[PDB]
C-alpha cells in the first residue's frame, strides 16, 4: 500500500518531540528527534499499558528518530492546579496507574530515575503513562542487583540518600519520587527545594510539623501513606508491595 510510511510533522510537543500524523491512516505518533543508544535499548525492552509505547527508531545521518505513542491528554503536570492540586479520587487513580507502571519497570530491572509530573503523560482516556526514559538504567541483571552511584533526576523529587550516600538501592529512589508526585497532586505544591537538613521545609517534615503547607492541605488517610513513603532512611521506607496494602491506597473514592 503506497504512502502508508509517510508522516506529517504537525506540532512541537516538547532534542525535540513532535506530533506526527500518518498521511494515509491519520494515526498520531510522537517523534523524538535528536545517552540516545541506551534510551533506545531501554525502550526496546518495554511493553506495558502504563508506559509510553515504543514503536521503533531510525537514524537518518547524524539525526536520530524515535517513534513513540502519542498521549493526547498531555502532562500530568498540567492537571495539577497550583497551590490546590486536584480531586483526591483523580489523584488516587493516577497514583494506582503510576504504581502499576513502576512495579512493571522494577520487575524487569529498570529504574526510571526522573519520575515527576512533567514525565507522566495522559492518553485520550486519561490513562497515566510513564515517559522519557533518557535517564533510565538497568539496576538488576541476571538476578543480581547493582547499587547506583550516579546523580540523576530533579532535585525537588530526588531521595535524600542520593545527596548523602556514595551508593544506594535504585527502587527506594523511584518510590520517593512517586511520593513527591502524590504530594504535588494533593496539594499543588512541592514540599522542598531538595531533601537536605539545610532545607527548613525538609527539617520541618522530619520534625512532623504537618500543620504547615503542603501537609495541612492533605487528608489524614493519604498523609499517613506519605509518612511511610517520605522516610529518610531508604531501608525503612515503604516498598511498593506494602504501598498496595495501604489503607488510603485501597479506600473506595468517588
Ligand atoms: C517511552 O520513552 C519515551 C517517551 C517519550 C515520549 C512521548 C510523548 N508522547 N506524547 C507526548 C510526548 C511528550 C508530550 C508532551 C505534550 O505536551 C507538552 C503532549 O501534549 C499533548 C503530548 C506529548 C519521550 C522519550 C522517551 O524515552
Amino acid at each position: 500500500v503506497p504512502f502508508v510510511e509517510d508522516w506529517d510533522l504537525v506540532q512541537t510537543l516538547g532534542g525535540e518531540v513532535q506530533l506526527a500524523v500518518n498521511r494515509v491512516t491519520e494515526e498520531a505518533v510522537a517523534v523524538k528527534i535528536v545517552n540516545i543508544k541506551k534510551e533506545i535499548c531501554i525502550n526496546k525492552m518495554l511493553n506495558h499499558e502504563n508506559v509510553v509505547k515504543f514503536y521503533g527508531h531510525r537514524r537518518e545521518g547524524n539525526i536520530q528518530y524515535l517513534f513513540l505513542e502519542y498521549c493526547s491528554g498531555g502532562e500530568l503536570f498540567d492537571r495539577i492546579e497550583p497551590d490546590i492540586g486536584m480531586p483526591e479520587p483523580d489523584a488516587q487513580r493516577f497514583f494506582h496507574q503510576l504504581m502499576a507502571g513502576v512495579v512493571y519497570l522494577h520487575g524487569i530491572g529498570i529504574t526510571h530515575r526522573d519520575i515527576k509530573p512533567e514525565n507522566l503523560l495522559l492518553d485520550e482516556r486519561d490513562n497515566l503513562k510513564i515517559s522519557d526514559f533518557g535517564l533510565a538504567t538497568v539496576f538488576r541483571y541476571n538476578n543480581r542487583e547493582r547499587l547506583l552511584n550516579k546523580m540523576c533526576g530533579t532535585l525537588p523529587y530526588v531521595a535524600p540518600e542520593l545527596l548523602k550516600r556514595r551508593e544506594f538501592h535504585a527502587e527506594p529512589v523511584d518510590v520517593w519520587s512517586c511520593g513527591i508526585v502524590l504530594t504535588a497532586m494533593l496539594a499543588g505544591e512541592l514540599p522542598w527545594d531538595q531533601p537536605s537538613d539545610s532545607c527548613q521545609e525538609y527539617s520541618d517534615w522530619k520534625e512532623k510539623k504537618t500543620y504547615l503547607n503542603p501537609w495541612k492541605k492533605i487528608d489524614s488517610a493519604p498523609l499517613a501513606l506519605l509518612h511511610k513513603i517520605l522516610v529518610e532512611n531508604p531501608s525503612a521506607r515503604i516498598t511498593i508491595p506494602d504501598i498496595k496494602k495501604d489503607r488510603w491506597y485501597n479506600k473506595p473514592l468517588k
